[PDB]
């Protein structure tokens, strides 16, 4: 009988996973079918932005937490509350509220109200450190507990970082991070952000933001404990760090299937370095499953969302093939504390969670363009041909007018 749309991004291992259980779904809804549209992470906001604006929508469908407002202006998203009231025994208070409660809108603000979508995930991004090599190296092992202080962190990467099979030429680099996914952690824990407490004014010239940047450029640059600009270019840090080539690299846990199968090496999870603030500081991601408002078959869709992102057996096969933490806080929290299960400080992530993970700054924003355009010219700044000073004056007034824009669609496509 019914027939569904289900688009959503995942690199190749979580694509997979999802898929075998869409069709651990279909076998428990035998009436129901579910049509796959799957991309990369790249293609995806792409692709589901045209979606939208012909308004030919999946019925089910990953997206932004950052973009609810928006999607709920323009009706795009099926208020789900009475679907997941109803459903059987699903107690949506069991998974994490941080969650949850970014897919709510009381029709003024996202802390509460009906339910505009299921949160797909909780996505804290942790440190990882290569534990082979530092007992190698004779090195003593990170705190598990207590954050290197960026001067240290610095030092352990020097020693990190040489040449070990004797041919001359570094093969071995204390770090190599992308700044995309983990300057943040630094500027936060430096005490700034790219936009000030009221999320209107753009603060990256703040001098904590710039001294924050700059650090982040110079571990390349300057301290050189990266592979080299062309190095990255030959092959990129992520699969450098795959291959055993890094100290450290950031761990999400999306990324424990595609370790399991490529990371031959120990590793495990330390807290981020921390900046002036003395506390570490990391994001934690969430994508959004929502229902599209126009779907012939809501009841079913809502069920699809459910099963994926709170049902108990749908929940523990996505959990079993690696790809996620539970989001039932109790079976996370004993999931956590099992030792059979690697890294040894899974406990971290749910401390990024409950402690010291923040959002983006899009989520607190209508669009977010004005944050796209400071990471679309900052490879200059990355690569040292221009300071973080003179990159951030230039491009702030650029990301204000954005910001200014954002905020005056949402004036007029909420009134
Ligand atoms: O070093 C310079 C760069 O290297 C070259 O690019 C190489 C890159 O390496 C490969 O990427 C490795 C992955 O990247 C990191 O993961 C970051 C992103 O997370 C994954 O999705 C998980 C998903 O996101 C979480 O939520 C995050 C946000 O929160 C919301 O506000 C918003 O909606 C979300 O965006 C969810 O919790 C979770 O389910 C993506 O797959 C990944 O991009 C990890 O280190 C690895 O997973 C890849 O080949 C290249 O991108 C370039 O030259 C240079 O830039
Ligand atoms: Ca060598």
């Amino acid at each position: 009988k019914i027939e569904l749309t289900f688009m959503f991004r995942g690199q190749p291992q979580e694509q997979t996973a999802y898929k075998n259980v869409v069709k651990k779904f279909e076998e428990k809804h035998p009436n129901v079918k579910v049509n796959i549209v799957v991309t990369s992470p790249d293609q995806y906001a792409t692709k589901l932005r045209a979606a939208i604006a012909g308004r030919k929508i999946p019925d089910v469908f990953y997206f932004n937490p950052g973009e609810l407002r928006a999607y709920v202006n323009s009706n795009v998203l099926l208020d789900i509350t009475k679907y997941v009231e109803n459903s059987k025994g699903v107690n949506l208070q069991d998974i994490w509220e941080k969650g949850v409660n970014k897919y709510r809108f009381d029709g003024e603000k996202v802390g509460q109200g009906n339910l505009y979508g299921l949160p797909k995930d909780l996505g804290p991004f942790a440190l990882g450190y290569n534990k082979t090599m530092f007992e190698k190296a004779g090195i003593p092992l990170p705190d598990k507990d207590k954050p290197y202080t960026w001067q240290e962190f610095i030092d352990v990467c020097k020693k990190l970082t040489k040449d070990t099979n004797g041919d001359g030429k570094l093969d071995q680099w204390g770090t190599g991070l992308n700044a995309t996914w983990t300057l943040q952690g630094f500027v936060w824990s430096n005490g700034a952000d790219w936009i000030d407490e009221s999320k209107t004014k753009v603060t990256v010239d703040d001098p904590k933001f710039i001294e924050a940047l700059q650090f982040f450029a110079d571990m390349q640059n300057k301290y050189k404990v990266t592979p080299s600009i062309a190095e990255a270019q030959t092959l990129d840090t992520y699969q450098r760090w795959l291959r055993g080539q890094l100290g450290f690299f950031p761990v999400g846990p999306w990324d424990l299937a595609a370790f399991d199968q490529q990371i031959k090496f120990e590793y495990d999870l330390i807290p981020w370095p921390a900046g002036s603030t003395g506390k570490p500081a990391t994001w934690v991601g969430s994508l959004g499953i929502g229902v599209s408002s126009m779907t012939k078959h809501p009841k079913e869709a809502v069920e699809l969302a459910l099963y994926l992102s709170a049902d108990p057996e749908g929940q523990k096969a996505l959990v079993d093939q690696r790809v996620q933490l539970p989001n039932s806080v109790k079976v996370a929290e004993e999931w956590a504390k099992d030792p059979s299960i690697k890294p040894a400080n899974k406990q971290e992530f749910l401390d990024i969670i409950n402690d010291y993970g923040h959002s983006f700054p899009t989520e607190y924003t209508y669009n977010g363009e004005w944050y796209d355009e400071f990471y679309r010219n900052l490879q200059p700044v990355l690569d040292g041909k221009m300071s973080a000073e003179e990159y951030v004056k230039k491009a702030k007034p650029k990301m204000q007018k954005l910001l200014d824009q954002a905020i005056e669609q949402e004036k007029q496509a909420s009134k």
